[PDB]
């Protein structure tokens, strides 16, 4: 119960959640995993560097560690182990994780997750600020939500389109309904970013924004790539590779949603291959296995995937204008990340008045340097607020 | 036994092939089908004209026929209708069903599939020769094979990539090994067109080639789209929407071979949804949904899949010069097939002196137009053999 306690200008009542998948849904994913089958190999299943995708050794390597050393059990109490609530916002439940000051003065903060990510993937951060601080001296107030369609957050509706836009107002809702209608900040990575931006650019109360990814062109009457270094160059050659060689998933979530989302419902290996490529080639050092099988269980069990692409048609089809960021705009860039770009364009995009450059690191920043993100986040928000 | 006897100049030995799929594979078939989930309903999946893919109802009703009504027994002596062999080349079992004219002039034709077909699209045009002649009246040797990595034909390699020109490579082989090294023609769509073309190109042996498919952008010094009609317009408007919201299924094919296997190789379900998608929308008139079950069906009990989308990453990764067609070259065009592009455009790829015009019909010529690529492609021959 500690860090437990609703601001006292919240006007939602608190309906504290608990994580508890029944003994069958587990029994039925151990089935489902031994049942299916695994594609024989090929050529470019057997290439060890996987630049055709997951290899057959690694996906082989990894069913055996989901049928006998993997428990949900242990990741579930994990889950428990941090401050979690829903609210009901526009007819969706809305989940969120937290960890409330009981300080008048506490910056009120939102930290949003992207894909394949979770709320989940803030908790290294939860953590340390709970063993660096008590109720009475922490700094923020942090908040981490499941956006519509993740994990234990329902939606998106059925009868209506939803957008990023729709997410953003979902957001800002959440935290005016948690009392911080006077004023808060946003962290955002991936699809995290993309609602963060549109808070920054139209929601009055978002006072400021941190970002760790600016998916973005060459800027119009900008610097040009003739004027960046050889390490900004480099950067601009793996966001071109990414466009070009690594974006096939997200043009199918955005184009055959339904159908996606269908292949990957069918099978949980199925989701393993899919999400699993992500979780291994989009992080700098590599992740242990298990905490792989933890991710895609988690949104197995919650049937997340179909749910959670319908981003994609808007992020996967300006900055400089229309979405521009007037609002104090911070960036934490992390090298091994999806479009690394140098600060020269980030600047183009916003208001920018912190940039903090990393010398490793990759696109699940939360997840691969949470002392680093928790560093910066701070700093930005002593220099701004 | 008719229509079964190598012509007098083959060099290879017939190895007659007959279709077993044992029981217990069927029974594996029906439990995985059985098993597997479907997605949760979402907005995408709810949407009747299926622009963001299969829909849920279509999903649940096949799901319920294949477990109910599917029979695989009369596919199968379908399949077995036909004369079937096999022959290795560079180490590959190739496998081809055929019509053998007994006549000494008859004209070799070697009939190529694409993906998600296989040597069962042309069965209904074996059917109509078989039942227009005998095989002392036959006046065309008819070679359907099975291209590297389909169905019942091994490979690719495991140890080396392999892509369009090995796959021509293989293809002119068999046709010298049966006996065509004077000369045969060529008929090919979708991949098989690629192949057609390369085969036009660079093999001696091909004397002339029929296609259904021309994939091309606008020409480089050539007629503009301004100098087009309003219906040539359309069709190019339908090319640029395949390219632009229909093509993210063969960029995961080319980018990621090895993920999308995998995926695809879990549950069946998964396999009808991917495939099935295709079936549903690149055709003018629906096909029977018991059509779709058997080649689905038949690509899971294969393990066609993963080996057969290695041509993608070179199909989707020039026309008018070093792969311009200097043989006779024939078209056939159906309104409704993926890149609809004007005769005008085709003629800039090659010799083109036979071109068909088609008020109906779809990707799948072979199976939804039978009669009219039958009597397009003898019309062609006669024309330049």
């Amino acid at each position: 119960k500690a860090f437990a306690k609703f601001p006292s200008s919240a006007s939602i009542s608190p309906n504290p959640f608990t994580v508890s998948i029944p003994d069958e849904q587990l029994d039925d994913l151990k089935t489902l995993v031994r049942l299916s089958k695994i594609a024989p190999p090929t050529y470019e299943s057997l290439q060890a560097d996987g630049r055709f995708g997951i290899t057959s050794e690694w996906l082989t390597t990894m069913r055996e560690k989901w049928l006998s050393e993997f428990d949900w059990r242990p990741f579930e109490a994990r889950l428990n182990s941090f401050p979690q609530f829903t609210t009901e916002i526009e007819g969706l439940t809305i989940h969120f994780a937290a960890l409330f000051s009981e300080r008048e003065d506490a910056v009120p903060i939102a930290l949003l997750h992207g894909w394949p990510g979770s709320f989940v993937e803030f908790y290294p951060i939860l953590q340390l600020f709970r063993e660096e601080y008590t109720p009475e001296t922490l700094p923020f107030h942090l908040v981490v939500p499941s956006l519509p369609g993740y994990t234990f957050s329902s939606g998106p509706p059925l009868d209506k389109d939803f957008g990023l836009m729709d997410n953003a107002r979902v957001v800002d809702q959440l935290m005016k309904d948690l009392g911080f209608g006077s004023g808060y900040i946003i962290q955002g990575g991936d699809i995290g970013s993309f609602v963060g931006r549109l808070l920054g650019v139209g929601f009055d109360a978002c006072k400021a924004v941190h970002l760790n990814l600016c998916a973005m062109r060459a800027p119009p009457e900008g610097p040009s790539i003739e004027s960046l270094s050889a390490a900004e160059k480099e950067g601009i050659a793996r966001m071109e590779k990414f466009m070009t060689d690594g974006l096939a998933y997200a043009m199918e979530h955005s184009t055959r949603p339904s159908t996606i989302g269908h292949v990957l419902s069918s099978s949980p290996i199925a989701l393993l291959a899919w999400i699993g490529e992500k979780y291994l080639q989009w992080v700098d050092k590599p992740l242990p296995s298990e905490t792989i099988l933890e991710m895609v269980s988690l949104y197995w069990l919650t049937e997340s995937f179909p749910r959670a692409i319908h981003t994609y048609r808007e992020t996967t089809p300006m900055l400089q204008k229309e979405l521009y960021i007037h609002k104090p705009f911070g960036f934490s860039f992390f090298p091994k990340d999806l479009c690394p770009v140098p600060r020269s364009w980030i600047a183009t995009t916003g208001n920018l008045v912190f940039f903090r450059d990393h010398a490793e690191g990759g696109h699940f920043a939360a997840l691969e340097r949470p002392r680093e993100l928790k560093t910066d986040l701070t700093a930005f928000v002593e220099q701004v607020w």
